[PDB]
Formats: C-alpha cells, sequence, structure tokens
C-alpha cells in the first residue's frame, strides 16, 4: 500500500511582463485531507505578476514567505514514492522542477473513468471550491480521487 498525497499550487507571473510562471503558493494533503505542507512560496525572481484572479495572491503573502529554494526542498520529501493527486499537474511539474514518476501521477484533469477545478469540484461532489485556500482545493482534488479510487486503479492495471 502506497501513502497518497494531493497538491494543489498556485502561481505568480515572473519575468519582464510576467510571463513566466513561478509557483508562489503549495499544499499538500493525505489521503484523508490533513495537511502535510501549506507555505506561500518567495520566487527567486521579481513578482511581476501576482495574478491574484487567479492567485488569491498579492504581496502581503510574499512577506515571511519561505523561499523557493527552500520550499522546493521540504516539498519534495513528502513526495518521494507516493501517489500523488493533483489537477493538471504535469503542468506544476516544471515549476516545482521535480518530474515525479508517472506511474505514481493520478491527474484529476483526466480521470477517464469519468474542464477547470471549480467546475469539476461542484459537478461531482457539490463542493464549491474557491471558499483562498489551496488546502480546500488539495482535499477536493483527494476527495476527487477518493471518488472514483477503485475504478481508478483497476484500469491502470487493465492496461
Amino acid at each position: 500500500p502506497r501513502k497518497m498525497v494531493a497538491i494543489d499550487c498556485e502561481m505568480v507571473g515572473t519575468g519582464p511582463k510576467g510571463h513566466v510562471s513561478s509557483l508562489a503558493r503549495c499544499s499538500i494533503v493525505n489521503y484523508n485531507g490533513d495537511v502535510l505542507y501549506d507555505e506561500y512560496i518567495l520566487p527567486p525572481c521579481h513578482i511581476v505578476d501576482y495574478r491574484t484572479r487567479w492567485s488569491g495572491i498579492r504581496k502581503q503573502h510574499m512577506v515571511n514567505a519561505t523561499p523557493f529554494k527552500i520550499a522546493r526542498g521540504q516539498i519534495l520529501k513528502i513526495l518521494t514514492g507516493k501517489i500523488v493527486v493533483g489537477h493538471a499537474i504535469h503542468n506544476d511539474f516544471k515549476a516545482l522542477q521535480y518530474f515525479h514518476p508517472k506511474s505514481l501521477t493520478r491527474d484529476t484533469s483526466h480521470i477517464p473513468p469519468l474542464m477547470s477545478l471549480k467546475h469539476l469540484t461542484k459537478k461531482l461532489l457539490n463542493r464549491d471550491i474557491q471558499v483562498h485556500s489551496s488546502v480546500e482545493a488539495a482535499q477536493a482534488t483527494m476527495e476527487l480521487y477518493k471518488l472514483v479510487e477503485v475504478e481508478w486503479e483497476e484500469h491502470l492495471a487493465r492496461n
């Protein structure tokens, strides 16, 4: 039995026009939705776009923010050898610069048992996400997996 975790990441726009998505905040949960991680991450570059409409992040959060160098080291130690649940997580792998194995990667962006996580978390759980809590968006991705855990893993072996 492999230990399970779910993750949700918020990015900010660094670079000349905020074109580069830099990790700004992360949250990781168990199979039971307990908190393994939740911290504001100070990107190494200057933050040109906070993308608050999509991040919920402003400057006040970057005060007392765990630098990206530290957080990455912290974050990875959880993920190692754990089955990780995440919505479009390969998009975040590059901003974590860790491209976690595929046989342990479960992307709620495609649940082949059968789109934003907001609509999918109401459309399937009757939970309204977006009520500034990557913790909540992590548990949502986690419960979205437990909702389909049994039908998930069988087809993963049958093919």
